[PDB]
């Protein structure tokens, strides 16, 4: 007999026997879980990392939301699906357009792979923008997909979301978005639905609310996993293949007194080659944001038509804080990257630091805790945990966090 597959993205799944889950726990640099496992909050990934399978994996470049999460989603990199950041500008027209809609996408999801090949799927998020993108191509209309957001789970209907009301169904209020409970309704979520609802494969989502917030250890930091846990254990106990893994990493972004490090990119390139002549693009986060959240470690850049591009990356690399500075077509095979929504020059800063726009106009300060953050390399690296034996597993860099599912279901098959 022929084993059963369903192909994605050039890549084989095979069918898993039993439910097979990935969990993207958002920013989840992996000294949080060390930390939150040595206090004792974690008897049940301490035990599944004992008996299971425990390595590292790498993210995507640039170790952004958006672009690991629809890498996992595909098991693909941005080359192949197209969302390489929150946004992009375009040269002509001179308008910075979102890439979070989910005409953007430019691969099939596993989710709509497995749906279409007869599967049961389901996708929770904590953000509803994400849950739009994620679920592009899931029909509702068979009672085999599922599909919502903590954020918008009031608001969620069977013909769109498979599901009338998750808020009323799960029994939990609608979440503050920046909080906690918005990532513990999604584990609750994704509890609830392997019970009753019996998905072949379903993914669960987070944010990195606490995380930009609270370093690895501290007290807030500490009972935000000590809350995944529980829902860790609900999970396994059920009987899941289950992969633990991160979009991203994150790491503190400030100076001694605590301020903001940022190197100011649109300066610099105002003096060198005249005001607004090249176009500075930080994709961490949406284009009218102005209060620090815009502050990752990772940023492309539009330059003016004939300059000499070379020179540029040179004199930007001669700062000490901008680590790596590469073209158009180096950046997009080195990171495998889409040519067509990448800038012209890709810059990465140092560990400690952030790449903003200008000085006048300005970004504004707002929330009072020391600046942490990723989007670089030195966020790249993520926790990657099975809850089942599997001795082949590779380690980073060969192992990717979107080789979740391909391992999931390996060990759900
Ligand atoms: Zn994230
Ligand atoms: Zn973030």
């Amino acid at each position: 007999m022929s084993k059963i597959s369903v192909t994605v993205n050039g890549r084989r799944y095979p069918w898993p026997r039993v439910p097979a889950i990935a969990v993207c726990l958002d920013g989840c640099e992996p000294a949080y879980l060390d930390a939150a496992i040595d206090a004792g909050l974690m008897p049940a990934l301490k035990r599944i990392k004992e008996r299971g399978a425990v390595r590292l994996a790498h993210s995507v470049i640039p170790s952004f939301t958006n672009p690991n999460n629809l890498s996992i989603a595909t098991g693909s990199p941005p080359a192949v699906h197209g969302i390489c950041g929150n946004y992009l500008y375009e040269p002509s027209t001179g308008e910075e357009v979102m890439m979070n809609d989910p005409k953007f996408l430019r691969a099939p999801t596993i989710f709509q792979a497995f749906y279409d090949a007869g599967a049961r799927v389901a996708v929770v998020t904590a953000k509803d923008k994400l849950r739009a993108l994620l679920g592009k191509g899931l029909r509702f209309d068979e009672g085999r997909a599922v599909c919502f957001s903590s954020e918008k789970s009031d608001k969620a209907t069977r013909a769109e979301h498979g599901i009338d009301n998750a808020s009323a169904w799960l029994g939990r209020p609608v979440p503050e978005v920046y909080s906690a409970a918005l990532s513990e309704f999604v584990f609750a979520a994704g509890v609830k639905l392997l019970r009753e609802f019996r998905p072949d494969i379903m993914y669960l989502t987070t944010t990195d609310y606490v995380q930009h917030k609270y370093a690895p250890g501290v007290p807030e930091a500490n009972s935000f996993y000590e809350m995944f846990d529980r829902y860790l254990a609900e999970l396994d106990g059920l009987g899941a293949a289950i992969v633990v893994t991160a979009d991203h990493g994150m790491k503190p972004k400030h100076k001694a007194d605590g301020s903001p490090d940022v190197i100011y990119v649109q300066d610099l390139l105002d003096e060198w080659l005249g005001k607004d002549a090249a176009r500075v693009i930080l994709p961490i986060t949406d284009p009218y944001v102005v209060h620090h959240g815009a502050l990752g470690s990772f940023a492309t850049a539009y330059l003016p038509d004939g300059c000499d591009r070379s020179e540029i990356m040179a004199r930007l690399k001669a700062i000490q804080g901008v680590d790596v500075v590469l073209g158009r077509e180096e950046a997009c095979r080195r990171f495998e990257l889409p040519e067509d929504r990448i800038g012209d020059i890709v810059l990465v800063s140092s560990e400690n630091k952030t790449l903003g726009t200008s000085e006048h106009r300005h970004d504004l300060a707002a929330l009072d805790e020391p600046l942490r953050s990723h989007g670089g390399l030195t966020e790249q690296e993520v926790p990657f945990i099975v809850n089942r034996v599997l001795p082949e597993l590779p380690n980073a860099p060969r192992l990717r966090n979107f080789d979740a599912f391909f391992y999931a279901v390996t060990a759900a098959a």
